[PDB]
């Protein structure tokens, strides 16, 4: 039983089911533990049991986003956490995940006022306790860390005036120095929150929390990029390419963010782009396929196009039709006409699939292409007579010629009763 009672007796519906159900649970569970050791150390293991309760209860309100927490609770939790460094500083990373939950809507002043509860609950008491704890909550603290620090830059650089900042108080001096300059203030903020989400990267990394390590890492250079604008790029870029390689679906979603930041910064990136089988090479991006079959005709990352090569070389399948959209549109441009030329030539049989549109494109109204072409006849003249004559074969080969593929009858007969039509003017 004092195993089956754990995990609030199995977790009933964490994250819903109002903390009444959850309340009456636990009321039952304390109750019996009471019955059980009046009528029977093992003391010490129900004790630790009430704690494993209570803090699933305050976890659970705070994901149901009841700020009204069992607060009075918290605090009894709070006076007992001393009793042992675990529970301590289980209590301590509830009360600051909490905290950063409770970073609202005021969260600026709000959270100066609460930095981090005196920051970490001053985690020197015991670092991990003194790291002889798991690097588990270790790296936790470093992102509570790195968390709070963001969130008063931030607060601080929205609001450069904050009543809290106003406020003349032991914050001040602590704010400079985790931060001089209200910029430069920050600055130093960013800095450190930067190296406290390294320092849980690298402490994830050893052995998922390590993908969320990484998207933070992410969040935190796209928030840089952002504002650098109305170093960092290459190790978060690289971070977020291994992150996706444990796939994730915001993992992947991060992937035009980096095409953007391939563009502006090509550099670091050449470095990177190298890395992008051996980084990662799951099969995906098919969403995205357009996304770097537009860049096939570029050269911005010649990695890439090898990836899509592999990857049509895996998928002859829905790849083909988005190359063809490419095709339809140097030193390394040649590169890649090159490219596009290994490509359709993997095209198993392209001759298949050109003949199925071909076959489509025999139901098509010609006179719609008539009439568009009308249109180009003019986008065209306002150059004249060296592309129209190009267009005139295009609309030729279309309606001027009188054969064509294709075993239909309706437009196979239009061709060859208006290519007159078409040649007498």
């Amino acid at each position: 039983k004092r195993l089956l009672n754990t995990w609030t007796n199995r977790y009933p519906d964490a994250k819903m089911d109002p903390m009444n159900i959850w309340d009456d649970i636990i009321t039952n569970r304390c109750f019996f533990l009471s019955k059980i050791e009046e009528k029977l150390d093992i003391s010490s293991l129900i004790r630790s049991c009430k704690f494993s309760m209570k803090m699933k209860m305050i976890d659970s309100a705070r994901k149901q986003n009841n700020f009204s927490l069992a607060m009075k609770l918290l605090k009894e939790l709070h006076k007992e956490s001393k009793t042992r460094d675990d529970w301590l500083v289980s209590w301590v990373q509830s009360y600051c995940r909490l905290s950063h939950c409770r970073s609202r809507s005021q969260g600026c002043s709000e959270q100066v006022l609460t930095v981090l509860k005196t920051v970490s609950l001053l985690d020197e008491n015991n670092v991990s306790s003194y790291l002889s704890k798991n690097i588990l909550a270790f790296r936790d603290q470093n992102i509570l860390l790195g968390t709070t620090y963001r969130i008063i830059a931030n607060a601080l650089s929205s609001e450069p005036a904050c009543l809290a900042e106003i406020e003349e108080d032991k914050a001040r001096r602590i704010l400079e120095l985790s931060g001089e300059d209200s910029e430069k203030v920050i600055a130093g903020l960013y800095q450190r929150a930067f190296q406290h989400l390294s320092e849980a990267v690298q402490a994830a990394e050893e052995e998922a929390g390590v993908i969320d390590a990484y998207m933070t890492l992410a969040d935190f250079c796209d928030q840089q990029l952002r504002k650098e604008e109305e170093a960092y790029p290459a190790l978060v870029v690289e971070k977020m390419l291994k992150a996706l390689k444990l796939n994730s679906n915001e993992a992947r979603l991060k992937f035009p963010r980096l095409l953007q930041i391939i563009e502006r910064y090509p550099e670091e990136t050449l470095s990177l782009m190298t890395k992008e089988i051996s980084s990662v090479p799951c099969w995906q991006f098919i969403s995205w396929i357009s996304h770097m079959v537009a860049l096939l005709d570029k050269d911005q990352a010649v990695a890439v196009q090898h990836s899509v090569e592999e990857i049509t070389d895996n998928y002859p399948q829905a790849i083909v039709y988005p190359f063809i959209i490419s095709s339809e549109s140097t030193s390394t441009g040649h590169k890649n006409k090159e490219f596009v030329a290994r490509i359709k030539s993997k095209l198993d049989q392209g001759g298949v699939i050109q003949d199925f549109i071909n076959a489509l494109d025999q139901l098509s109204n010609p006179e719609l292409l008539f009439k568009d072409w009308s249109n180009d006849v003019r986008a065209e003249l306002a150059v004249n007579k060296k592309n129209i004559e190009k267009m005139y074969e295009r609309m030729y080969a279309a309606l001027g010629d009188p054969k064509a593929p294709g075993l239909g009858a309706f437009r196979r007969k239009f061709i060859q009763t208006f290519g007159k039509e078409f040649d007498k003017h």
